[PDB]
């Protein structure tokens, strides 16, 4: 009934839009945010979310590196990549890294909820 969620994106305004969308749901409760993949790995270990929304392109450590690391340690965490046209070229890397789904910027709330609810019926 509650899905503990992390939001990872180097863009604060994209994190904020996604937080506002999820805030309208009792179900997806945001428990942490991170702005790069290294912080995401550490936060995932500390918080043990059910779900991570993972931007792909981020400075220093990207979402592919973070997805692989988190999947190696705690494979039960669902990781949904947060993609966009400018990240298209990294989507196959995310498939190979074990992503569980995708949501798309610019955000559409119904599509996000469809995607999340498929993983958390
Ligand atoms: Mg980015």
């Amino acid at each position: 009934s509650i899905v503990k969620t992390m939001i990872v994106d180097d863009s604060a305004f994209m994190r904020n839009i996604l937080k506002r969308i999820l805030s309208t749901t009792n179900k997806y409760v945001v428990i942490g945010e991170a702005a790069n993949g290294a912080d995401a790995i550490k936060m995932a270990e500390e918080l043990q979310p059910d779900l991570i929304s993972m931007d792909i392109v981020m400075p220093e450590t990207d979402g592919i590196t973070a997805t692989k690391a988190i999947k190696e340690k705690t494979p039960e965490i669902k990781i949904v990549m947060c993609t966009s046209v400018d990240q298209e070229q990294k989507m196959i890397d995310a498939v190979n890294a074990g992503a569980d789904g995708y949501i798309v910027k610019p955000f559409q709330a119904p599509k996000i909820l469809e995607q999340f609810n498929k993983l958390f019926p």
